[PDB]
């Protein structure tokens, strides 16, 4: 038996096999979980069920975080097929592109802040209520991911900065408030990752270069060691780990100034 | 002739004799600045004209930080009075009564978590935008106000503490952004004060004796140390100093477990 | 298999069956770790050598961290029996008892500051160095121990906050130097736990009792929780984590103000 | 008249012109102060009479901070002629060179680590101590000097970053041991400057360089720019500021990655 045997993980956000949300499936269901997945919109449907399918899984669902009776649906739905589930893993974020581009004073307007914060920060908060019965159930737990570029500025990153602090304040919040139930609120901060949201950036090849040089043990970390901390922190050795930031990021984030 | 003698401050949210724009006003004014001002609507139109008049100023202008016109109207209108700035002072914060009072979870709605960031935190963002011309002009300054409920969780504080997170990552990439031209921006992180967005509140009450117990110096922060700090930061004195988050808040954020 | 199987860790800090070095040992052997061990004085060896038959293990040696020669040596001893070692587990703290009863500035003496920073900081730098060579061959990993009382004032606790601050500097700077030979360098910030450097202090109860009703999951945490996050930083799934300060505390750091 | 008038200021640590002590003491007696000095050892003597006689003083006393019946004399021998005292202001850090010279594991021996936390971590303390009677007396204030190599790492800073973290915590210990005195603790960490600590030294060329680059004002921070934030914290503008690290650092710190 592997360490989460009959176990339930919601997993929201998985587009491709390179996601980080990926490398946390395979980690959880390795070690014998039973995995639901989330969808955003129709045309993700059919590939969220060929990766469902992989997980040996047929308990998927759409959700768009956007609306909120999509929200409540899906767990709704989740409720008839599972009686109590061991934790829910938010795994979303999202900015226009536009914002993302260029000097944060000037390119950071209303409607791209307010969308920024509503999917990468509001949606966790959502997402925490529409779980709260089904993980009180279990005493399960909550995971998302966040990104240092919320403590300390990176170039390009820009509005997600305040979304990835907002979305961390509110991680303290769930925390306090769902830790009588013996609900664990927690999240993983990522270093850079090839993924899909860094398709074809030209920024993020020297800043993984640049990440890989500063990093304390010379290198940019994997989809599995991500996939691995996540697990960690999903499961019963993580009991005493509530409103944590885990740092995944090879150590970069300790280090002031890089010799050369 | 004063620290500030000859220097122009726009101050943004003096609602009462009570505010910390009002303190932070007493002291510039106090070291010979010359203030401009906007008031937030009509129903707060007279009051604002009277504390105009009080530091020998008649640049009252209206700015609701919800509308994208008014924000850079304001910003043109002053631009006929002065041609240049040493510094704005941004001192505006709200969120929805029932968002600050039950548990987070529960309470906490999509449209709460909107307006409560979209004044408190993007206001920011859109003034240091409009602010730029002018600022650009005297090598001015920004200065925002934020409480330590972003960092730690506070009582009855829930989302206002996501916001506040956002906003102090945005003095960070504001900080950033505007440093190419001399533009510095920091944030003061004050302890608790009865001001106006407290009154009615009974929990308050019970939040300002505990912060008198936990602070080392024994005793809570009213707004002239606020007033004075902020005097610093928009000084000459602080031109080494940008993105910083200054705590006046006699220490209350360095204990851990105050005895008993 | 367990996770840690054909795999080599040293444990030194071992002194009754309340420690959290022996908590750490429990939770290795228990994933298949073939442990070694090491004993400051003589009259704690036999306990030492007991504890080390109970997780079937004659490898127990002198090593107070006091003296230069007795790390150097027990690292030479060591190297006899093992090629090649998977982690050094650094659980070692001390302090006068006179300099942990009283006022901080009243009772923090030159020799008092000197022992606490000298046993509880230096050491885990001398036992880095003392390790490297076997450290290497199994691109192995250090982890020691520290107290939040470092980040912010716990009351009596006085000159190991300084001392624990120093250690929590000395891992982002070994994990610096080390990462080039592949080498991960941790802490775990764990919350109070009673254990034999309590035992004699009436007070610590009172400050065991406030870190319940402050923590969000309203519980403290036991040597098992810590042992088993110990475990989690000991193994391939932490290689993506160097520099961490990892809170095992129920979420206590996380709160600013708790309701009464 | 200026802000500290007839205010009583001791400066530990003024070595030459180029010394931060200097540059602070420059600005204190810009706005009124008397102050007093101390020298360290019988070569500095006239020079440090010399300063002193610069500024109105021939309040100059002997004070190796490494001997506790210097610094015990020093402030009976102050109490003499001053009855009372507004600030002592400690800017004195010291490492041996070797130890600052290398590969961190390597360099770092057990008299390098004792040497460098005594001096530049505990004799902060020793003479918050010494300097209570008189600070009490007039509800003075105490102000030390640190770099942000406690924090992250700064390469070849090695052990004194220990050092650095270890003087944090105390400010901390010390605002909460002396707070309810009325006395604050406070201490500013400075960007790099080319002092008598830098002379020799070839990688400190280097340093200043990047953190040009990097830092988002475009420059290294001024004596001035540190000596006006001291003014600050050791005036009446900071009575709601203790236990406080302010960054004068032109925002260095607030840097993930810099673009280049
Ligand atoms: N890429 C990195 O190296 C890195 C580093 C740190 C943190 N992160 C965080 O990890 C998380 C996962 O991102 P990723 O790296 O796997 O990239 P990704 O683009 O594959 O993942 C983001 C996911 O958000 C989902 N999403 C977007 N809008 C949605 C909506 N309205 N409703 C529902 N789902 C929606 C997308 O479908 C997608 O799967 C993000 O929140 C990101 O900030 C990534
Ligand atoms: N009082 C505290 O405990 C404390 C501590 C730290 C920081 N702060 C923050 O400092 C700031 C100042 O608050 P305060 O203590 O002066 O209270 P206040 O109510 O006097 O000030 C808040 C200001 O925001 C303005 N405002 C509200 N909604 C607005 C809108 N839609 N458009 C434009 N202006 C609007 C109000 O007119 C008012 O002037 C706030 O951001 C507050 O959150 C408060
Ligand atoms: N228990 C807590 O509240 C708590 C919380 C966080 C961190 N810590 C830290 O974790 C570590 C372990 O503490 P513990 O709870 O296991 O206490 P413990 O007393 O059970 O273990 C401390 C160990 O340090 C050893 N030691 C003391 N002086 C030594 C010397 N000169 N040379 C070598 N070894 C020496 C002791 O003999 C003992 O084995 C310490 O560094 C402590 O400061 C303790
Ligand atoms: N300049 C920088 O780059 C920088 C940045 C941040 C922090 N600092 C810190 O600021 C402080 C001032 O450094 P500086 O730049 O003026 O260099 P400096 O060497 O000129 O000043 C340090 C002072 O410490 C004194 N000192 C050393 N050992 C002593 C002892 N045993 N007894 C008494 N006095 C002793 C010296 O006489 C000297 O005046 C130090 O603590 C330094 O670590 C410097």
């Amino acid at each position: 038996q592997g360490l989460l045997a009959g176990k339930r993980f919601l997993i929201a956000g998985v587009a491709s096999k390179l996601s980080i949300a990926y490398g946390i499936a395979q980690a959880l269901h390795r070690e014998g979980a039973e995995l639901a997945f989330t969808y955003p919109n129709e045309k993700l449907k059919k590939r969220v069920d060929e990766f469902a399918e992989q997980f040996g899984s047929k308990l998927v669902f759409p959700c768009d975080v956007a609306v909120d009776a999509e929200i409540d649906n899906a767990f709704a739905e989740l409720a008839k097929h599972w009686d109590g589930v061991d934790g829910v893993v938010h795994s979303i974020g999202f900015a226009p592109a536009h914002t993302l581009d260029g000097d944060f004073t000037d390119v950071t307007d209303r409607d791209g802040f307010k969308i920024a914060h509503d999917i990468s920060a509001y949606s966790f908060v959502a997402m925490a209520r529409a779980a709260k019965p089904l993980l009180q159930a279990r005493q399960g737990c909550l995971l998302t991911l966040t990104y240092q570029g919320s403590e300390r500025v990176m170039p390009n990153y820009n509005v997600m900065g305040m979304a990835k602090a907002s979305l961390e304040a509110g991680v303290r919040y769930l925390a306090s408030s769902l830790g009588v139930d013996g609900i664990r609120v927690n999240a993983i901060s990522a270093g850079p990752i090839r993924t899909l949201a860094a398709s074809g950036i030209k920024s993020f090849r020297k800043m993984l270069d640049a990440n890989e040089k500063v990093a304390p043990l010379k290198r940019n970390v994997t989809i599995e060691e991500v996939g691995n901390a996540a697990l960690f922190l999903c499961s019963p050795w993580a009991s005493g780990i509530t409103g944590e930031i885990l740092y995944v990021d090879a150590g970069f984030n300790t280090v002031g100034m890089s010799q050369s």
